[PDB]
């Protein structure tokens, strides 16, 4: 009875076009805040933050006022989109194909004219995502809100601290905080300044999954590439091991090409580890080729340079703690004996080249080890 | 004739803004339930439950009442969106880009004013999906509904048991149950409390497909990695087998990277099996390198430590139940004979190193076997 | 002139809320059919059938009647959405995020009041897709239509045979038929029953592409895995061949993981062939390891069990149709001669182990062959 | 002043429901054409053509006429959706989830009543895409337009040649032409016939990218598979080369599985080349196994069939232009000498088997070469 | 008070259909510019530029004028969509499924009637993307705006320089500039010309990420393929190395198939490097097969052509700075001695073929090196 009467009286001559101030020369104060409910998604490749947010807007409407003695029990009223003046506050840096993602709900007005408006929405905002320090990276995503067509002379936007009481923690992003800052800006469009409120959502990535999926595979690849230096050359498998470890690395590069977020803005420090490991694997293949040249050296070819015969077989080697008819028959047997004694000599020469390969092989083992550590 | 007359009389002075109570100071009771029809999708990566649901809302409208003797045959009427007051009940934890997924249908009103409203819809809700015990995991997805702008003083939400009579079983998720609980909450926005009804959909994953696609490949990989310990060293293929099994493991890691749902919140126990198998494969490659060092040992290098000559060739070995001119011609032949007798000695020394490799090879076979069992 | 006059007269006092019957106590008959134009997509993973359909609804409207002598030439009229009463017939088992996919068109009404309404639309419906017999699988997808808010007492839904004259054959699904069945159901919501019409679209998959992309690769993999039993052991490549065939199998498992539709409801019989082939490949690798143990057996180790010396070298082998100073010099030469005669003996022992490997190798060839056939 | 007056006079009693003809018994002529601006996408897998098109509709409206002496300067007027009668022309074979993709713009009307209406839109149409001759394939995609609810007695659709002056060439599809044909069809719905205009867009694929990404890899794979026949058997790598070439082929099959469009309707002739190359690779692996059996033949096993000793070592070989105490000491030395003379004989027998392998190896080289050519 | 009065007076007799000019014969000038805020995405495969833009339109409305002495404090007013005449300026080359992506906001009008309208929007435009010089490629994407239904006689479009003060730099595309050009075009539709304003957005790709992900892998592949020429032939692994490097190349071709943008219009010069590297790898495999034929040559087969014995062993080799009873016993020993002396001769012949392989091996090393440089 009284709710009906009030609803009929309130709209008499009301104009949703009119900014509802008593004095036209004065600006209308609008308090703007928001409630952060959940960080739905952080799109690194598209540079888009998705959030579930309840916007909070409050203003006084001069015309929507009533004495609650003449309408007993009617302490508030509600108006849908289009029947009440509302601030046209938009998210400036929206990434939504519709640009305005707010779901339009009721404005709640009490008897002194105070208008409350809390539209929810899944908001997409354009956020510059810096993955230089990925996975230990902190992102500052700005949410810039402001009246689109009401400037500072007409709509005095004011900020209130963002609400996080209802926040639901994300399983990948730790909410550091959501500070806000009201600014008064000028635009080439207009001589009048347009205030805005910007909420910076500071997020801290929880790195566990990434440290478990991206870093241990590099240690296992590097380790399996460094086992080539322990594999004997007689096996005939050093190249198989090293080249197959590199093929596995390439497959893991496909995986990394998917798991790791790339935005092309910088060079994630983490990727200097992927590079260190690809270079250690390729250089262990190059050094396995050098060791194989040493091991398979031709005994009838060149002679081992005295230079290397002392650099490796002596110095490095020590540092590694490594160590008539009767006469006709005589000529026939002597040939055989000397043939034997000559292949034996060639086998000894071969044994030094085979030994040098072992020494070079272990030196590379230790050298490659320390290099991994520092990197 | 009477349907027309009733439809004309009912809207006379009706106001869809008015909460349709007789006494304004009193709250309006709204019974809220839902019918679960189908669980369409459980998005683990986006943390979104998709369901086909029929919402059920019922209230009494004081103005929509008629005597069915003055309108014979007209026992009910129907009103579309915008011509009747309706509760503004939303899904709070919506993940829909539109936020309100309900398809708006007719409100059915009978002659005493009872309003029934069963809007259908494909509802997306944000659900925390815990895959710690995947594939034997149970998910509790909350559906929180409540009036957006009507608080507890105006709209007394009441719950009724959810309907599952029409449910269609999912081929991947067993519906344990959908209990509900009405709560009365406070929000920083407002001093008035806002009741809500929350339906918790408890689902139990049917693990067959996952146990068939993800677990047997790990047993086949582990088994093929443990066949390296039975492959003879003379073959010259132990490294080829082990390293290729690891390459196949990496490809299977791509597959697992797709089939398995990862949400980065925890560490699926199942993944401790993927880790156990990758470690068994890498350690069988390391132990194959050690066996190859033993087998390919240089007979003219070091001597087999008595320590190991007893630890392996004796103890482990037993535990495994393993086992003038004429004189010038004489000198020539003696050299040849002694050369033979010296290579033979070196061949025997080599045979112990080749034997030790076999013993170490089988010990690793049994050791690796028991390790798999416990893990 | 007459079209204008008729359009003005027809809407005078018309109410799109009124079910357009003359007697209010009687139900309104609505004939419902559809024209199937094209089966756009069969989503096995999401369990969604997409179709292009023209719905067909016909009823009589008591008020939309005119004498075509007073409006010469005006034999029909057309009304858009919102200006005429229309049945609210929805697809119950919709999978569309909007839930109602019908494109709203004109209702065509002739002079006796007969209303025709053929809205087109791209309809998504939830269909249980059973791939047990994939690719020779037949799917029965239900399309359940019914009035949402008009029960059997108000709207007497009646069915007419579906139209397929305009159907455009799909390149992957053969339309067996689209039978319909009108049912009268009860729901927990309501004591009144709600009739519905359900069209079951029966589809038969055209299996060519699948038989060409999924089955021949398994025959080629199995064949290349069985060529290991013909490869000699001296080559030193049996393991390379078998393990690389298994790696190729894993890559083909990625392909199958994409081409093959999996819905987790059952276990496609076809997949018992994928399992048979993976098991034949892994068991040919295990049997190649056994053959290699036989071939590389140590002549100074154990002795070939008489048991196997008769089981293989005799029985299986036959079944396969397989087959002073002078004296000092004497001692020196005798040693050499006996050394030769002793390695020769050891070479013969080795030749039986090498022979046994060949016999086991071919037995496995034939055994593995018959196993493939039956599977 | 005059524009305002005309706009007020024109809508007086206007009815957007009225087909705007002077005589009601007569049909209204509507000229229909379109401007093709760009072929946006040809979806082979979903069988959907996407185009940017400007529809062109023209008709005369009897009521929208004015004398341009009483409204000086006002030579045309414009009306938005809903304030003027418009033809309800739809794309019958739409693949758009909304079914009507036209963006609704102004109708331009001049002083004699001629209505022009050029709505733009991104149109999705269902097109049967035949990839039998891919990449040299020509597609005929139909665009069927017609009035949905106005039959031939009410709306006389007429065609005009499609406009391509503004067309922007596609980088993948050459526009052969867009002929049109007006048809008068009957439907089971209705006894009245419904005319339609169908524009067939004929496209010719520009095959460069496909010939560069899909065909050369098959020539390189086939060539690398045929280098196995030139690799010596002593290398011990023929199987490694052939089986790894097949593994690379499988990876390339993944690539082809993505680049190549498959619609399951036919069997792209191009794919007979993919099959020819997979079969040449598998058969070169089979023939490498046969060559290896020849090369590794056991000298103490069977004897080379005279049959093959003449077929290969002679005929094919020629066609390829290929080619007391003292006595005790005597017995000891004679044994050694005869042992030598016996292994030598066995080495010669081995050399024929090794020679035969070379002859078979080259015959397969030439045979496989000619086979590639014809295929 | 005055805002209300003005809003009531301004709409009295206003007609949003009327182009708001004082003289009807004259055209209305509309200034059109835009503010570029962010280049959201450059879709090379779909040929679509996505941008966040604020359109800027300004015109004078003759009717929306008031004296600001009779409405003190009211210096501007605002009108939403549908209550004021607005230019119907569309993006001609839109790629949006809705075709008009502009979010409709208020028109701001001051007291002399000047209308300002700055609708924001996420605009999709069809842009021809030329990747011939990728990654050092510059794209010119046109944005063609114009009145759809107002020709040059009614709406005199005029251009103003685009605004970039608010631009936010993209992490992948450097904004060179956004020049504009107003054109007056004719269309087959209409005899009247339709002016348009086209803004060409010139972008310069920042190539770092691409040079790091696509080019270094080709240098590492080419280098690992050229290490086969340093690997000794005795290792028995040249083919394993080369063929596995090619397999890794194929995997990298999958990666390139994803990272690299292909539009099929041209042939990216960069891809001539991918071709150079695939050809160097395949030709090093072919030359490794030739070297293996040389190394494994049969000493009892043909003789080394004098031609090659001088071309390689001399010329190239030098350029590379590379280098009774008693008598019966005599016959027995002589045989053995001569057998030895004959295998030795055959070993020397083999050593020249093994030497020639080394010379050919290094020549190919240097030849392949210079070829890489030039390419
Ligand atoms: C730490 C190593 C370098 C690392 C950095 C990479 C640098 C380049 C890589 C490897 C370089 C390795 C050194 C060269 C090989 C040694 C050959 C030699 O000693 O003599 C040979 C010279 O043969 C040549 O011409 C060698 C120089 C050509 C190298 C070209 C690089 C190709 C690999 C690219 C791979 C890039 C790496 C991939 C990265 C992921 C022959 O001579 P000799 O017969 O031995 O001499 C005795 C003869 N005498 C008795 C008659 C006197
Ligand atoms: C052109 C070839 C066929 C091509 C078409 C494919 C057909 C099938 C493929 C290959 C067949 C190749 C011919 C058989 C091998 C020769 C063996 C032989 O000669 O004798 C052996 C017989 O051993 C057998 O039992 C051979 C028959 C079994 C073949 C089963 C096919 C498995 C491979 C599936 C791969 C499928 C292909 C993959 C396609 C991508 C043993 O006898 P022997 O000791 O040599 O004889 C002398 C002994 N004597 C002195 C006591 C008398
Ligand atoms: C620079 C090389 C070419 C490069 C371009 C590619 C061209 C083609 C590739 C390679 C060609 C390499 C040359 C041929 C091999 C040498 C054989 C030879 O000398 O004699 C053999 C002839 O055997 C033949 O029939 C050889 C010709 C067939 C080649 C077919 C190409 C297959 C590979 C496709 C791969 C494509 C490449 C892949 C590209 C990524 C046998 O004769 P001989 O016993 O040695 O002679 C002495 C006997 N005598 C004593 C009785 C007199
Ligand atoms: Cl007002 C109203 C809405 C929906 C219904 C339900 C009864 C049948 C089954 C679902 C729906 N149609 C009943 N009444």
């Amino acid at each position: 009875e009284f709710q009906r009467k009030l609803y009929k009286e309130l709209v008499k001559n009301y104009n949703p076009l009119e900014r509802p101030v008593a004095n036209d020369s004065q600006p209308l104060t609008v308090y703007f805040s928001l409630s952060l409910l959940q960080i739905m998604d952080v799109d690194e490749k598209n540079q888009v933050l998705t959030t579930n947010i309840w916007l909070q807007m409050s203003w006084t409407d001069h015309y929507l006022q009533w004495n609650v003695s003449e309408y007993p029990g009617v302490k508030t009223v509600r108006f849908p989109d289009g029947q009440i003046w509302k601030p046209d506050i938009l998210l400036y840096n929206s990434a939504d194909e519709r640009f305005d993602a707010t779901f339009h709900t009721n404005v709640l007005v009490n008897s002194s004219g105070h208008c409350q408006y809390l539209p929810p929405g899944i908001f997409k905002s354009s956020c510059y995502i810096d993955v230089r320090w990925f996975p230990f990276d902190v992102q500052h995503c700005k949410l810039k809100f402001g009246s689109w067509s009401y400037g500072g002379w007409s709509l005095d936007l004011q900020m209130q601290e963002a609400d996080i009481s209802g926040y639901i923690p994300n399983g990948e992003w730790d909410l550091v905080g959501i500070p806000g800052k009201r600014s008064e800006r000028f635009y080439e469009c207009c001589k009048e300044p347009y205030p805005d409120v910007t909420f910076t959502v500071t997020m801290r990535r929880r790195t566990l999954y990434y440290g478990l999926n991206l870093l241990i595979p590099c240690v296992l690849i590097s380790a399996l590439a460094l086992l080539v230096f322990l594999l004997p050359a007689d096996s005939g498998e050093k190249i198989s091991l090293g080249i197959t470890v590199l093929l596995s690395l390439t497959v893991f590069m496909l995986l990394v090409a998917e798991i790791m977020p790339a935005t092309s803005d910088s060079v994630p420090l983490i990727a200097q580890y992927f590079a260190s490991t690809m270079i250690i694997v390729g250089l262990s293949v190059v050094v396995t080729v050098i060791v194989l040249q040493y091991h398979h050296h031709d005994p009838d070819g060149g002679k081992m340079p005295k230079w290397t015969r002392v650099i490796l077989l002596n110095w490095c080697a020590w540092f590694l703690r490594m160590k008539p008819d009767l006469a006709k028959i005589l000529e026939e047997v002597r040939y055989i004996a000397n043939r034997f004694r000559c292949q034996d000599e060639s086998e000894a020469v071969c044994s030094e080249w085979k030994f040098a390969a072992c020494v070079v092989d272990r030196l590379c083992l230790m050298a490659f080890s320390v290099f991994t550590i520092i990197c």
